């Protein structure tokens, strides 16, 4: 068939009960996510070509980057919590990665500050158990599908997509398989 399990998309062995219906992950350490958000803009690509009644759930992860690492995914607990992540995904991927001026927990918050976030208002969000549930719950989520790499993005708790069956001469054909299948699995 066109779309083939193992092929653009595998299928968990053990799905996935209650999951977000699309579910990705990322890290502001890797390499590829700053590939997928910053060049090829999967997210919202995807986002873009998704059913009506179709929510989008995206997370960061704990297991690159050590203690910042950690940081940086109780620090996307504070962006979804404030509900500013369209703010602070271009200047965290690029303190991390590009200028490398993220180097402390008080690096991160920068960020926000200067993305007009108040002070106050951050160190609220940082202490508040909303941020440790939020927290919590990123965690669950990877640890319901065993994750260890990323990028990645699951459908239903059932699909895991396969960027690795897709040709990449050019970038935008890629982005809109991509899209495409995630549209596909969530119909399916
Ligand atoms: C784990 N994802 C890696 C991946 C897969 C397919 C294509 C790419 C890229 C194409 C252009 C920049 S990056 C990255």
């Amino acid at each position: 068939a066109q779309y083939e399990d193992g092929k653009q998309y595998t299928t968990l062995e053990k799905p996935v009960a209650g999951a977000p219906q699309v579910l990705e992950f990322f890290s502001f350490f890797c390499p590829h996510c700053y590939q997928f958000e910053e060049v090829l803009h999967i997210s919202d690509n995807v986002k873009k070509k998704l059913p009506e009644g179709v929510k989008m759930t995206k997370y960061h992860v704990n297991f690159m980057g050590g203690d910042l690492g950690k940081d940086l995914t109780q620090a996307w607990a504070v962006a979804m919590a404030l509900g500013v992540e369209d703010k602070v995904t271009v200047p965290l991927f690029e303190g991390v990665q590009k200028t490398q001026t993220i180097r402390s927990a008080s690096d991160i918050r920068d960020v926000f500050i200067n993305a007009g976030i108040k002070g106050e208002e951050y160190d609220a969000a940082w202490n508040s158990f909303v941020v440790k549930s939020l927290v919590a719950q990123q965690e669950k989520a990877a640890a319901d599908v065993q994750l260890r790499g990323v990028p990645a993005m699951f459908v239903n708790g059932k699909y895991q997509l396969n960027p690795q069956g897709m040709d990449t001469s050019n970038m935008d054909v890629f982005v809109q398989q991509y899209a495409d299948t995630v549209k596909y699995l969530s119909e399916k």
